[PDB]
DNA sequence: AAGACGTGGAC
DNA sequence: GTCCAGTCT
């Protein structure tokens, strides 16, 4: 019942779509950026980051020419930082290889870093009108209910099935609007919990509603604890010691206060050791937890004084207090410094 | 295939 | 506490 369906949806959308920052226009650059920021992040959280990110990087060219340090800083606190590392690379590519023009061909655009099945569809359909599916979490929840599909949405296979379902019901006339409508619906009406089926504009076509199982869909499956000792080294009144994390793995390329994964009870010994401009640490300042998707950091901050006996090399870099605000730190280490400041005062 | 990969704001 | 809001390997 395509046409019938892809009509009440596009209508509801027309009068119900939220005026979000990235919806001011259909510029591929703006769209691409927002589609990447919204991955595993709520709109409310993203809005401020988007305004800021665009003010700072108005065009793809600006983003491409932008240094990498500045880019991570604009993403500071958003999470899954590899998203911006990939976007920065993909953009640098679009300008050097495609003349600052975003490829409008699924195959071409899909080769860029960070661009997956969903992003290919989202950007190209919303910006260029390419009839490709834009299946994300919200969409799978909506489609699993409309068509009462019980396959584990976690399986790529399931996603593929859903992508097939979209190709057979999308308004090939206006794919872009059709793809957003489906997403808004999942964001505003067909919510994870307590879906507002009574107010939904496509209840007529929903099998899950007819069966009374809407709240049970979609179907999906269901971490490692890690002790971390952190050292805040301060100079004879001034600079503190920090280092740029490895470019691969956890919190890649972000700055942090020197630390070590004790994986046990090493403690101040572990940190005092890693030093090898030596130094010694005092008693802890505070211990707290910080969660990631796949692990939890049980942090322990250790105060300390630095004594210069050599140059600051390797990953390390000496930094004056008033300059820490220039470096991008994970939320975890932003608290390490917060706690530290409310300690010495 | 399924673990890696941040962070926060409803329930 | 729990449940989300995609891509790479
Ligand atoms: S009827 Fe209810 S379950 Fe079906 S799509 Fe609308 S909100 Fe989702
Ligand atoms: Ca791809």
């Amino acid at each position: 019942p395509a046409r019938e369906f892809q009509r009440d949806l596009l209508d509801w959308f027309a009068r119900e779509r939220r005026d979000l920052p990235w919806r001011k226009d259909r510029d591929p650059y703006k769209v691409w950026v927002s589609e990447v920021m919204l991955q595993q992040t709520r709109v409310e959280t993203v809005i401020p980051y988007f305004e800021q990110f665009i003010d700072r990087f108005p065009t793809l060219e600006a983003l491409a020419d932008a240094d990498e340090d500045e880019v991570l800083k604009a993403w500071e606190g958003l999470g899954y930082y590899s998203r911006v590392r990939n976007l920065h690379a993909a953009v640098k590519e679009v300008k050097t290889r495609y003349g600052g023009k975003v490829p409008d061909d699924p195959d071409e655009f899909s080769r860029l870093k960070g661009v997956g099945p969903y992003t290919v569809g989202a950007v190209l359909s919303l910006a260029y009108g390419v009839p490709e599916p834009a299946v994300n979490g919200n969409v799978m929840r909506v489609l699993s209910r409309l068509f009462l599909v019980t396959d584990d949405i976690a399986k790529p296979s399931t996603r593929k099935r859903f992508e097939q379902i979209v190709r057979e019901i999308m308004a090939y006339e206006n794919p872009g609007a059709f793809n957003e409508a489906l997403i808004e619906l999942g964001a505003l009406v067909c919510t994870p919990r307590r879906p507002s089926c009574l107010l939904c504009p496509v209840q007529a076509y929903c099998q899950a509603f007819a069966e009374g199982v809407a709240e049970e869909l979609p179907v999906k499956m269901k971490v490692k604890q890690v002790p971390l000792a952190v050292a805040v080294l301060a100079d004879d009144e001034g600079r503190v010691l920090i280092r740029k994390r490895d470019s691969t793995g956890l919190l890649a390329n972000l700055w942090e206060f020197p630390s070590c994964e004790t994986d046990g009870a090493d403690g101040k010994e572990k940190l005092e050791q890693m030093v090898g401009l030596q130094v010694e640490l005092t008693e802890p300042i505070v211990s707290f937890e910080h969660a990631f998707s796949h692990l939890v950091w049980q942090l322990t901050v250790f105060p300390g004084r630095l004594v210069h006996g050599g140059p600051v090399e390797e990953p390390y870099r000496l930094a004056p207090e008033d300059e820490l605000k220039a470096y991008a730190f994970p939320v975890s280490h932003q608290r390490v410094w917060r706690e530290y400041k409310e300690w010495a005062s």
